[PDB]
């Protein structure tokens, strides 16, 4: 039966990964010629024996980067903004700073300059020690340059593409955003009624990790997701014509590339490979040299369409989260892979790798 042969193939990819990074809990998501394919491994809390279903609320992590970047996209086709505006334009209180010669472009695809990694540790969740912070951040070298992966730069770039629209970032998400995608279980402030579903998080010594309030945290890496939700969003992403226009082009915008690092082309938000390609070179492109050196990179002539024979992918953590989502647009191909462990890179690519290859 070819639901067994199927089975077989995500059990023999999933499970030595589970047990090799002592996973509590995993859930896949398959999109395969139109339909879905739900496969559940262990449990979403190791105390109450509640277990994983498609249903179960995940930490993304950094996957929360795509849903901003839709909104970006959304802000783009309903001009209220331009990719190379002066990050300043969408912000008086950046007026007369660095940001005056920055564009939302560089701060989407990281590279206006050096921003860190992360806010430093003396930034908190309050909107004026984050107008401040920017204020009077200096660039290490020149904007357009480096990418320097950093949750304050697309951070900044969703907070900017919010105020173009002139709302706050998360209410666009809730009241515009997740209805639009008809997303119904994806969340950044979980509902108290849905709490049963959201999933423990497990680090060292399997103490319990749920992610804490941080700035931009909504922007940079705050969703909550089903795996049942995150493949209605990767099938919206396959197919945004199915969407009603505005959202279709808000989609396309996120499938447009700027720059070469490697075998790495950076759209907003999503990563692109070409497909098919050596599973070292797709672990080297989301290896941990990636997210914490910066590198030169190879700007392209013109926007270049991430469709066909390409593979779009997006790794997410948090502490006690691991997440990765990857999608093949030439091939009607999408894989969402949610797990209650921040485990290592290589190993969500390993997992996703297998199920690809044994579906092509
Ligand atoms: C996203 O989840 N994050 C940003 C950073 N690198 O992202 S990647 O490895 O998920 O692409 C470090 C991990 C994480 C974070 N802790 O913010």
């Amino acid at each position: 039966a070819p639901a067994d042969r199927l089975k077989a193939l995500v059990d023999a990819a999933v499970q030595p990964v589970m047990k090799a990074n002592d996973i509590p809990g995993l859930a896949v998501a398959i999109s395969l010629k139109g339909e879905p394919h739900y496969f559940s491994y262990g449990l979403a809390s190791k105390e109450d024996g509640r277990r994983v279903t498609p249903e179960t609320l995940f930490e993304i992590g950094s996957v929360s980067k795509t849903f901003t970047a839709t909104l970006a996209g959304y802000a783009l086709t309903q001009d209220k903004m331009r990719l190379d505006d002066r990050a300043s334009q969408h912000w008086p209180a950046l007026q007369g700073s660095r940001f005056d010669g920055i564009s939302l472009l560089d701060l989407a695809t990281y590279t206006a300059g050096g921003l860190p990694l992360q806010f430093p540790d003396s930034v908190q969740k309050d909107q004026a020690q984050i107008r401040d912070y920017y204020r009077q951040w200096q660039p290490t070298y020149a904007p357009g340059s480096q990418r320097l992966y950093s949750n304050p730069s697309i951070g900044l770039f969703g907070y900017l593409a919010a105020r173009s629209l002139g709302q706050p970032f998360e209410r666009l998400m809730e009241q515009q955003v997740f209805p639009a995608l008809g997303l119904e279980q994806t969340h950044l402030d979980v509902p108290e009624a849905a709490l049963a579903q959201y999933a423990q998080g497990y680090g060292k010594r399997d103490r319990p990790l749920r992610v804490g309030p941080g700035p931009l945290d909504a922007e940079g890496y705050g969703v909550k997701t089903s795996a049942a939700d995150l493949l209605r969003f990767v099938d919206a992403n396959l197919h945004p014509e199915r969407l009603d226009r505005p959202w279709a082009q808000a989609l396309d915008a996120t499938h447009r590339g700027y720059y070469k690092v490697g075998d790495m082309t950076q759209g907003l938000g999503w990563e692109a490979y070409d497909w098919p390609i050596s599973l070292k070179r797709l672990q080297a492109g989301n290896s941990t040299p990636m997210a914490l050196q910066p590198h030169r990179i190879a700007r392209l002539p013109a926007p270049q369409a991430l469709e066909g024979q390409r593979l779009l992918n997006k790794t997410g953590s948090t502490n006690g989260f691991g997440a990765y989502v990857a999608f093949v647009p030439g091939r009607d191909l999408g894989l969402v892979i949610l797990a209650n462990r921040n485990y290592p890179n290589a190993e969500r690519v390993k997992i996703a790798y297998a199920i690809l290859s044994g579906l092509e």
